């Protein structure tokens, strides 16, 4: 499993507030968080199965 989706999710700076979508350590899989729209990282999906595609496998 690659370890940007063990990190936390990165809202960013900027002002926009999407929900988009990280893979939890904590929660085994993935949850939604507010994203800034901008500078966004590997701890970022759109949807919970593209987060799950990515680093799903426990």
């Amino acid at each position: 499993r690659p370890d940007f989706c063990l990190e936390p999710p990165y809202t960013g700076p900027c002002k926009a507030r999407i929900i988009r979508y990280f893979y939890n350590a904590k929660a085994g899989l993935c949850q939604t968080f507010v994203y800034g729209a901008c500078r966004a990282k590997r701890n970022n999906f759109k949807s919970a199965e593209d987060c799950m595609r990515t680093c799903g496998g426990a």
